[PDB]
């Protein structure tokens, strides 16, 4: 620390890492960049891949949302108990990211024409996470092992945004449904999820969800 | 029997980098090849976590997701930076490689004919960040992060090799990336692997485009 998040005024790709920071009792600074400021161009040019989020951890400057999650996971002990679990955490996170990618493509490039097919395909896209839960302590703890990992925060966000896109999408999945409820009730996270800081930001940048 | 098994289609694709890594690190592995006809039968696919390959076995640990495999071999073989800060930098590089890889995969499989001109025009802007990273690490003379090779080097190396095939001369604009490709490619175990039929006789992609 100290931590700084630099991003647009949306949940988007910072939603998970914010949940992580809040639930872990960490303090951070939000540096909000408006689309108008972004269009000026100087900040963009300074960014490694010309994109946000940008993250500061003292003198360390990071880009890439999953890089930031993994860094926080590594430094805060949210990356499994050992190498085997770390691999499983990665495997979950990479699966979350694949579905997030599809979600983002839909939202920004093909929402109207593409939504019906996306929603019909969604159960098949969620099932692997239900299966993973079913294979770990009967779904009663976390997505990997006995302690929370960065992948839990990312999967939780993925599930929350999909409940908005396709209400009822988890009804067929009892372990996932219970998992969302349980994690969302963790006291610090619950307070964050209730706060205007979360509630009053849109999920995406284009008014679609 | 080797403790590593790679289960994939008969293509370089998303296994090229992890194979280079294993070869360059002198690790033994087994290749289990899945034909497109075998895949269509559906049972293997149904058994894969996300319905896709590669699948990788390290003893009884079964992994899916190409970057998960890279990170796993990175941790277990000591190719993930010297400390926590370097490990984050290695991740930042690999995540950048995979963004460009994704763009490349979309071009190859969904829009090659119509998209290629635009893609190659945009390519220097997409490679520049890696040249910038090289320029800020020991003048580009060693690796992408730090002074030891990482899994991100093998992934970046593969990304660069396949782009030279797509857009020959694309690294002429980037002297550090150019020298880097030559340098890593000359590492003895890797050089042997890259020249071997095991590598050369597989196509880069599954649809004949490159
Ligand atoms: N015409 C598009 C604009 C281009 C675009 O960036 N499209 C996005 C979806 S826009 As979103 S998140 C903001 C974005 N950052 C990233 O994509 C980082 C990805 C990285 N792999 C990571 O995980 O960190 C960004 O900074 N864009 C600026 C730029 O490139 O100039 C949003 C939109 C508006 C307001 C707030 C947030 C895309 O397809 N990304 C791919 C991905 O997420 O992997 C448009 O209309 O928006
Ligand atoms: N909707 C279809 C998907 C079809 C598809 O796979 N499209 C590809 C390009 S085809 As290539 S790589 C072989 C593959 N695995 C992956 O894509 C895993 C991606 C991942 N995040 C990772 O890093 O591991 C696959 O299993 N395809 C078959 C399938 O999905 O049933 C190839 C090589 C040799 C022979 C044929 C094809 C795509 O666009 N992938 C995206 C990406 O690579 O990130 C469906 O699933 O039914
Ligand atoms: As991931 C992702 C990349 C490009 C466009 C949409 C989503
Ligand atoms: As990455 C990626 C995902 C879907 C389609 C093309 C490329």
């Amino acid at each position: 620390p100290p931590y700084t998040v630099v991003y647009f005024p949306v949940r988007g790709r910072c939603a998970a890492l914010r949940m992580l920071l809040a639930d872990q009792g960490q303090s951070w600074k939000e540096e909000v960049v408006t689309v108008e400021t972004w269009q000026e161009g100087s900040l963009k040019a300074s960014c490694l891949y010309g994109q946000l989020p940008k993250f500061q951890d003292g003198d360390l400057t990071l880009y890439q949302s999953n890089t930031i999650l993994r860094h926080l996971g590594r430094t805060l002990g949210l990356y499994g108990k050992d190498q085997q679990e770390a691999a499983l955490v990665d495997m979950v996170n990479d699966g979350v990211e694949d579905l997030r990618c599809k979600y983002i493509s839909l939202i920004y490039t093909n929402y109207e024409a593409g939504k019906d097919d996306y929603v019909k395909a969604l159960p098949g896209q969620l099932k692997p996470f239900e299966t993973l839960l079913s294979q770990n302590q009967g779904g009663k703890t976390f997505i990997v092992g006995d302690q929370i990992s960065f992948a839990d925060y990312n999967l939780l966000d993925l599930l929350l945004i999909h409940e908005v896109l396709a209400p009822g999408c988890l009804d067929a999945f009892p372990l996932l449904s219970a998992y969302v409820g349980r994690l969302s009730a963790r006291p610090k996270l619950k307070a964050f999820l209730a706060s205007p800081e979360y509630v009053n930001l849109p999920i995406n940048g284009n008014g679609k969800q």
